[PDB]
């Protein structure tokens, strides 16, 4: 299932637990950006997905502050878990930095990450 | 500043508690009990005091005890304080799909939340 | 109609002609970023929209190179024209910079611009 | 290196010409290539990219109307071209459908496409 240790295409490590209530909890370690060591993540997933072959919708957030660094920014990943021999979580993400109003136009980066339970 | 009730531009409301450890927890109401959903996210608990906003994000999976849309939305944005406080966000809404339909799985948009209806 | 001079919420100037064949042509002047004066734009729009009250889908691109500056980047706006007493073009945009492979993860900004024929 | 035929991860094809001063013009079609699947594309690219190893920024639009069909929608692709023996155009896209104002919240899909010179 969703619970386990995942890696994206760039080597970031996503350690997550999916609870019966639809909760996601865990830690994220980023291979890119103004980040070091582990950061808390929380999110939600559909705990009763369809039975027609569709994936399981989910999302989570990391605020890029821990006991060692603060980048004044947060990323959300939105996507779906696809089961099978090679389980996969396919996502698109938004990374918003705190900015002044004059700089808000350049506050948000966008991209896509794919996660598997094997390293890239 | 973040803790409390917020209203978007389209008739949605949420109530959130911003914890001292960076947690966001609360309830999102898209329009009655049947429209209330759990929300969970994170925010920068030590933002700059230089005029910059406070970065944050949260997720709602659209399942409750009454309904299930097999989908989830994430909002990514920043809180801006003061007399006209705002949470300015962009969002991604992913639906569970088959592989053949995955190309059309994700909608994108924006929401602005205020403390006054 | 779409043809005319439009302004976004930041005061950028969008001068566009919508041709009978679905073509958009014109110039863009940005209120923000590494930009000076007018840049070429081209795009497309639905020249026969639905008659059920729906807006008119459209999109356009600016590469941020002109005779004065080159930011090595390009923005695409995707949206729809909404007729009314206060005509409006509502868009979401992607701004991709040319980067190295190691920096590609942070190559693309995302935002939303709304245009009217009156300057705010 | 941009001019020619490109193929995405899901079968789609485009034939583009990159003009000297930054114009992109061409046709976007399905893998089958029948006339009913072909649409005009136009866009722009950086005609003087950096020389430090960075990609070439570009974008283009297709409105999904041709002489045969009209889906009342348009897609923009924003990305960069990377040359070499394994040349690529790496993009993210936005697909906006015409909607009423009440449905505007669900008007815009987002995704990503990677284009290569071989199928």
């Amino acid at each position: 299932g969703i619970t386990g240790t995942w890696y994206n295409q760039l080597g970031s490590t996503f350690i997550v637990t999916a609870g019966a209530d639809g909760a996601l909890t865990g830690t994220y370690e980023s291979a890119v950006g103004n980040a070091e060591s582990r950061y808390v993540l929380t999110g939600r997933y559909d705990s009763a997905p369809a039975t027609d072959g569709s994936g399981t919708a989910l999302g989570w957030t990391v605020a890029w502050k821990n006991n060692y660094r603060n980048a004044h920014s947060a990323t959300t990943w939105s996507g779906q878990y696809v089961g099978g021999a090679e389980a996969r979580i396919n996502t698109q993400w938004l990374l918003t930095s705190g900015t002044t109003e004059a700089n808000a136009w350049k506050s948000t980066l966008v991209g896509h990450d794919t996660f598997t339970k094997v390293k890239p």
